[PDB]
């Protein structure tokens, strides 16, 4: 694989959204992954609907929680996801109003990275595009990230509690990293983004609950 990857520079990645108080992190992660695969296939980028996922993915718990695979599996069986334009984010769990006219992406299926395999996730990101990853984001050191490559020996790989999007990887001051899109708005982190430590004994369990859709 290449040394540098950054799918933001290829137009795959939409702006940094804000989930708010609602714990719809999985939905923002899922949408991020589909958005990437939409641009690759069609040439056109747009915002897909996190609210479509929150309201209609009955196998997940809306703002309470959820998995990305379940949201991808939903878009496959449903034969669509609406645009943000067609179906906008309100910040609560409520009734499904999927309108197949406002369809924007479909999904052929999904794939999962092997558990605790950062090399596999690296190969995935390089070839596919923005990959959905879950992590431990409970630490204070995570909350108030501003610059550099992030790492903390507290970061429990087995306590996976927050879904984000791996949009790339690289190196910065000899610290290999994953380029990560959060959904806590543009004023968190470095413009919404964090660079988390790559090949550092699976830092915050970056490789444990990782997956992508095929479009
Ligand atoms: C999205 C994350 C989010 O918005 N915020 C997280 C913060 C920034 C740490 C967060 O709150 N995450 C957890 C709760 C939590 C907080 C702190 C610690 O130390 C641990 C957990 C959360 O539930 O947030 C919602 C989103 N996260 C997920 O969907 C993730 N899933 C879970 O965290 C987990 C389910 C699970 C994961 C791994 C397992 O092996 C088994 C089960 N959720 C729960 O355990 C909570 C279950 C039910 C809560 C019901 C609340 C009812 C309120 C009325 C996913 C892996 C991406």
């Amino acid at each position: 694989a290449p040394d540098s990857v950054d799918y933001r520079k290829k137009g795959y990645v939409t702006p940094v959204k804000n989930q708010g108080q609602c714990g719809s992190c999985w939905a923002f992660s899922s949408v991020g992954a589909l958005e990437g695969q939409l641009k690759k296939k069609t040439g056109k980028l747009l915002n897909l609907s996190p609210q479509n996922l929150v309201d209609c993915v009955s196998e997940n718990d809306g703002c309470g929680g959820g998995y990305m695979t379940n949201a991808f599996q939903y878009v496959q069986k449903n034969r669509g996801i609406d645009s943000e334009d067609a179906y906008p984010y309100v910040g609560q769990e409520e009734s499904c109003m999927y309108n197949p006219t406002g369809k924007a992406a479909k999904c052929r299926g999904y794939r999962e990275i092997p558990e605790g395999n950062e090399k596999a996730l690296k190969r995935a990101v390089a070839r596919v595009g923005p990959v959905s990853v879950a992590i431990d984001a409970s630490l204070t050191s995570f909350q108030f990230y501003s610059k550099g490559v992030y790492y903390d020996e507290s970061c429990n790989s087995d306590n996976l509690n927050h879904a984000v999007l791996a949009v790339g990887y690289g190196i910065q001051k000899g610290n290999k990293h994953w380029i990560i899109k959060n959904s806590w708005g543009e004023n968190w982190g470095n413009k919404g983004y964090i660079l988390m430590a790559r090949n550092k004994n699976n830092a915050c369990g970056i490789a444990n609950l990782a997956s992508f859709p095929k479009m």
